[PDB]
């Protein structure tokens, strides 16, 4: 006799047509005048200065017309007058429609509102386009006269929508703002209206009841009680009589006052608005987005108590402080009272896999320094909601910096497997554990719906040990933030049957409570995950926009040398001044370039063009600074001999780590013999290697003497190029897919020349496709166990992917790749579906593949992506066995950048025959060290001598203050236990050594091991004890 | 008491909507209680009962129905047995009801 | 890491074999 | 690394997923080896077959360092098919080899 | 271990200690050892009685 579906349809119609219009009924219409800026935006300071002195025309504008260019700005002057004595007990808001596309947000036009003074009120957004004007008492935001006239200003940004409802469509609107109406938007509405809260309360009540009905288990009493209440309330509501809206509200009161179930989860909600530093828009638009988001958050705090908001990146704080001092002051006032929570303590939200360990440490250091010196807040957790995987060295770095918990939600995007836990201990490759939580709502920007709460509650993977989870609600990836409607729904969700129990809470408190509950319930059975956090998605991010990875690695490798040279020069000349501020600026630029959408290479052409210019400029400047420091050192060291060309490579084998050594040094080995065989083949042979190069420019036989090993399986070619068809269905730049593999096409070349420059055999190969030319140089040096490859490529392809094959002839089950501060192991044999998901992993400067008694290594210059597969032999054909290892070189995506990586590229790699961990470390360090000129071969400042084990002295620098102390960062590399001795230069005689944390703060956790027993000692002769991947940090005081 | 508690927990687990917190809380309580019960030590039967106490003290949902229970024993006057056996059946049933009243308060019984 | 069905099977076995016998343990036998 | 029939087999000590935890009691044939990059130790057994391995997580605030807990299964007392199983006298032999390689473990296992 | 400096027994652990588990499986008594049998360990304690040197 009662049909619930009919009630739901009737409720939807009534809410859309008869209730929502009565919220914000217009009472006046505003006059609009326009002023266009087709080029780059004018700062608000300059605009208001010009406006108050004149210089602005404000041509008349009529509602319903189109205003914007492709990336230009439009300033609107809005004039109005209130009716006679109108504000009779209503807040009297202000509605501004800019022609919003309904089914989207934060991907297109927006704007801020200003008072003639020059201070912002609140931004306007697709679902947030109300601006507070007055109150019931009559207190206004802007000067209103006896006539009642008032004026406001509105800065409107016209940004194109690069993600339509058909996603991933190629466009040319992503660079060099043009000044043409590529897609104009209509204004069509600007009104002054009153705000009736009764109708919004009724709308929210109806929405909550109807949405609860969609998950309420038909054939349960709750479902039918809700249906009856909805029907009675809809019957009681008459649109002719305004007051009846209250009587209807008295019918839904019964079902909305029912308490939550005793077994429901406890949800902690914190306001959030993720902002990407540069993704589908330039950074200059990101600054405006940050300002608008903070304006919205401050307005929401003014309009509602019990609301809190968390903001993360320090660079965005710095931009806001520099650009909008008044917004910064208001935000600081809110921070001081504990309603605006800064989180993270990093410069930006960097990628988890690609940046080096020093990059992560510097991000933490600079972010923490900014937070301490500008906001007076010390975060206790790492806040990285969106990142394409995490390295596995993160837990130790976070634990040794002072953090206590970790936050992430990206792992929910996995292709194949479901991660076993949401609340757990993440343990690194060393043993340090941190408390990690994955928000089960599967998003960092929730809309506060019953659907999201139900999905989160039944998605939680720890229902047997915990009942606590964290909710991040707001609009994200382009700014926006929480709205008034979200909070008005969350107020209902506090104690409601069929829903979890929601409460606004600071994330620190949530993490404390959740960890306490987990530790109390679990005991010994507490969830632990050891290793890295591999993301089964976006595997093409290791190869896209190769210039980004190239510049990142090169700038780090040059910064290490520059900092070491500065430290050495300061200790040698009291009259030398260390360029601290310029190096800080360069470091901050690099850290900004290391963001989760810039370093992977998944942004528009504008962003990557700017990043390339930054890389070029900073690399040139760093080279010049290094030359200056070398000149100072030579002037202060007349006794040493100059080196025409030399490199300083950390961990050089044979007890000569931080010494500067020539590119070409005299050797006992004779010149490398060359020979041409019967059919164009070339036979290179030094004392230790025998290389055979076929007429196609491919290595067919790499024979190792004094071991008898053939490093190339029969029937395979080493150094052969493969072209794959990469046309993914989704996320073109982000993705390489399974089907792209198995559509490989080998590319064939030929030999052109053989040379012997300095006793080294050199072979030149040309490979062609048609507008795509690769020139390869194969080099063998006297006495070297390594074979070198250099490549110059002219990439002119489209939707193709380039790899090079390196068959090795070693049967191994797993492969050892280089991690940030150690080693990681990944399967070569893929038995299960989870294994096959890791078919394209990351390698950091080298990889090792070895059986019980023999290993070979592959060294790379600036390559990051690679894959490994088994080669199964057949004694009836001659193919023996082995491992197919392939390096990813280039890709040609189309969506965000329509012409990606079209041009000239350089690549370097090498194969080391009889390789151990140490030998691979030597090869990787030497190939990545920069080359300087006229370098004195002074003795190293500090040295680590390993009695047993492999310990790498990774970094030397000066302390981040005026003390002049020497900071040393070292770690255990092999993976076992190591014992080491510390030695110092003659200048550091009588100097003291003591252990600190990664931020030099001298305060360190008791749980973590120290590796410097007996504490403060003398620097010369100090004894060190490293566990597996220990990462010790020492401070040496003169 | 332990047998009834275990039976109630296990039977509740069979209708408790897998993928809900109640199901997994009940499973954890059952596992812990079964671990805590040692047949060699008689007194441990109480300690195990202290593990199922948490999940059995949770209140009912606010929208649950209100059920009124009355003791009943239908007796057919003559069906598959003569009436002279029905008289004996009636006597036996009333004996059982009176004994149950002696053994337990808060119990009621209806006869027709 | 926790299998509810195994717990249910284990509970059934324990109730049938190790708990129910301890209810009403015989102490004497009657002549009939 | 455990000894196979005609070679070696490798089984996880760290059990991250549910599939790993299912292999919590495996077989060892005359020896097992546990080693880091530069040091290994072996456990030799005479006639034992079942064993398990788990991680030991340290705490520098107490003094417990780290390591691997390796345990050998010696005896059980089942009841169903044989009501009195393995009731009586048994002999067991095992050994720990400190600086062990594959060859040294083979020597120790063969001699014992 | 001399000539390497390694301590083969972690601090806080005892090597050679016997453990007794409660093995009462629900199914296949002889066949099965179950997860719950672990975590119900009881260490068994002994004492030293004699020290000897037979052949060095
Ligand atoms: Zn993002
Ligand atoms: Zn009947």
């Amino acid at each position: 006799f009662l049909k619930p579906e009919q009630q739901l349809e009737r409720c939807r119609r009534i809410v859309r047509q008869r209730v929502d219009p009565h919220i914000h009924p217009s009472i006046a219409q505003l006059t609009v005048e326009s002023y266009d800026i087709p080029g780059e935006p004018m700062p608000s300071d300059e605009f208001f200065a010009k406006l108050d002195r004149g210089d602005i025309d404000f041509k008349p504008f009529m509602l319903g017309s189109e205003w914007g260019t492709t990336w230009g700005t439009v300033w609107f002057r809005l004039t109005g007058t209130v009716p006679a004595g109108y504000p009779k007990g209503k807040p009297l808001e202000l509605i501004l429609d800019l022609g919003w596309y309904p089914h989207s947000c934060g991907g297109h036009i927006e704007g801020l509102v200003y008072r003639a003074d020059g201070t912002a009120i609140k931004a306007v957004h697709p679902l947030n386009y109300w601006v507070p004007f007055m109150d019931a008492e009559g207190n206004a935001q802007v000067p209103v006269a006896e006539d009642g006239s008032f004026t406001l200003y509105l800065e409107a940004a016209s940004n194109p929508l690069l993600l339509g409802v058909p996603p991933f469509i190629e466009t040319e609107l992503g660079d060099h703002a043009t000044g043409k109406p590529d897609e104009p938007y209509v204004f069509k509405s600007a009104d002054l209206a009153e705000f009736d809260e009764r109708y919004e309360n009724y709308s929210v009540d109806l929405d909550v009841v109807s949405s609860l009905m969609e998950f309420a288990d038909k054939q349960s009493p709750r479902y039918w009680q809700l249906a009856k209440a909805l029907q009675r309330s809809l019957n009681a509501y008459d649109e002719r009589n305004p007051e009846s809206v209250e009587a209807a509200r008295a019918v839904l009161a019964g079902v909305l006052a029912k308490p939550a179930n005793a077994s429901a989860m406890n949800v902690s909600a914190i306001g959030h608005a993720h902002i990407d530093s540069a993704w589908l828009w330039p950074v200059r638009e990101t600054r405006r987005k940050v300002a608008r988001t903070v304006s919205n958050a401050l307005a929401l705090m003014d309009a509602d108590p019990d609301f809190k908001y968390a903001m993360s990146s320090a660079q965005q704080y710095a931009w806001l402080e520099e650009d909008h001092p008044d917004i910064f002051k208001r935000m600081k006032r809110r921070i001081e009272e504990g309603r605006f929570i800064p989180v993270g303590g990093m410069w930006v939200e960097a990628d988890g896999m690609l940046p080096a360990g020093e990059s992560l440490i510097r991000q933490i250091a600079y972010g923490r320094k900014y937070f301490k010196e500008h906001l007076g807040v010390e975060p206790k957790g790492v806040w990285l909601p969106d990142s394409f995987g995490y390295t596995g060295a993160w837990p130790q770095i976070a634990r040794r910096a002072g953090y206590e918990w970790f936050l992430t939600q990206k792992i929910s995007w996995n292709d194949t497997t479901k991660f076993p836990h949401h609340s757990f201990m993440w343990e690194g490759i060393d043993g340090s554990r941190i408390f990690t939580h994955f928000p089960p709502a599967d998003t960092y920007a929730a809309w506060c719906k019953v659907q999201e709460l139900d999905y989160a509650e039944k998605n939680f993977q720890d229902k047997d040990l915990s009942d606590r989870s964290l909710l991040l609600f707001g609009f994200g990836d382009g700014g926006g933030g929480p709205t008034r409607n979200m909070m008005e729904h969350l107020h209902r969700y506090e104690n409601l049957e069929g829903v979890s129990k929601v409460s606004i809470e600071e994330p620190n408190d949530f993490f404390d409570k959740a960890h306490q509950q987990l530790a109390e319930n679990a005991g010994p059975e507490m969830p632990v995950w050891k290793g890295e956090l591999y993301l089964e998605l976006h595997r093409g991010t290791l190869t896209s926009q190769q210039d980004m990875k190239r510049g990142c690695r090169q700038e780090e490798s040059l910064l290490r040398t520059v900092e070491y040279l500065g430290a050495a020069a300061v200790l040698s000349d009291p009259e030398y001044v260390y360029p601290r501020e310029e190096l800080d600026r360069i470091w901050k630029t690099l850290l900004l370039n290391q963001f989760h959408d810039i370093l992977p290479g998944s942004a528009i052409a504008w962003v990557h063009r700017e990043a390339r210019e930054d890389y070029r400029r900073d690399l040139k400047r760093l080279a010049e600074i290094a030359q200056d420091m070398c000149a100072v050192l030579r002037k202060a060291n007349p006794q040493a001999d100059l080196l025409a060309e030399a490199r300083i490579s950390q961990f050089r084998n044979d007890g000569a780590s931080w010494h500067a050594n020539r590119i070409n040094e005299p050797t006992d080995a004779l010149s490398v013999l060359t020979q041409t065989l019967d059919n164009g083949r070339v036979l290179l042979a030094n004392g230790v290697l025998s290389v055979t190069i076929e007429a196609d420019g491919t290595i067919s036989s790499l024979l190792d003497e004094e071991h008898g090993r053939e490093l190339v399986p029969a029937g395979t070619r080493l150094g052969q190029y493969e072209l794959l068809r990469d046309e993914p269905a989704v996320w073109d730049a982000w993705e390489i897919e399974r089907e792209s593999l198995l559509m490989a096409n080998a590319v064939t070349g030929s030999i052109e020349s053989v040379n012997t420059e300095n006793g080294a055999a050199q072979v030149h190969v040309h490979t062609a496709d048609g507008d795509t030319v690769i020139t390869t140089t194969i080099t063998l040096r006297p006495g070297s166990h390594t074979l070198d490859f250099h490549a110059d490529i002219d990439w002119h392809e489209r939707e193709r992917f380039l790899k090079v094959d390196l068959p090795l002839g070693i049967v191994a089950d797993q492969a050892t790749y280089d991690c940030q501060y150690g080693l990681i192991r990944r399967p070569i044999v893929k038995n299960t579906a989870s294994d096959e998901a890791k078919y394209e992993s990351s390698t950091n400067r080298f990889a090792i593949i070895g059986d019980a008694g023999y290993a070979a290594a592959v060294i790379n210059g600036s390559v990051y992506g690679s894959d490994a597969s088994p080669i199964a032999g057949n004694a009836a054909e001659g193919r023996d066995s082995g491992t197919m290892f392939r390096l990813s070189l280039l890709s040609a995506p189309t969506f965000p950048d329509p012409r990606t990586d079209i041009g000239s590229h350089e690549f370097d790699w090498s194969v080391v025959a009889d390789a151990t961990v140490d030998r691979a470390l030597d090869a990787a360090g030497v190939l990545n060290a920069p080359v300087l000129h006229d370098v004195p071969d002074i003795t190293p400042l500090a040295s680590i001598e390993s009695v047993n084990g492999t310990v790498v002295l990774d970094w030397m620098k000066l302390a981040d203050d005026g003390s002049g102390d020497l900071i040393v960062r070292a770690y255990e590399a092999a993976g076992g236990q190591a014992d080491a001795m510390l030695h110092v230069c003659p200048a550091l005689a009588g100097a003291s050594v003591h252990e600190t944390n990664v931020l030099e703060g001298d305060d360190l956790a008791a749980d973590l091991p120290v590796a410097l027993q007996d504490g403060r000692q003398n620097a010369e002769g100090a004894t060190l004890h490293f566990g597996p991947f220990q990462l010790a940090t020492l401070r040496i005081t003169r």
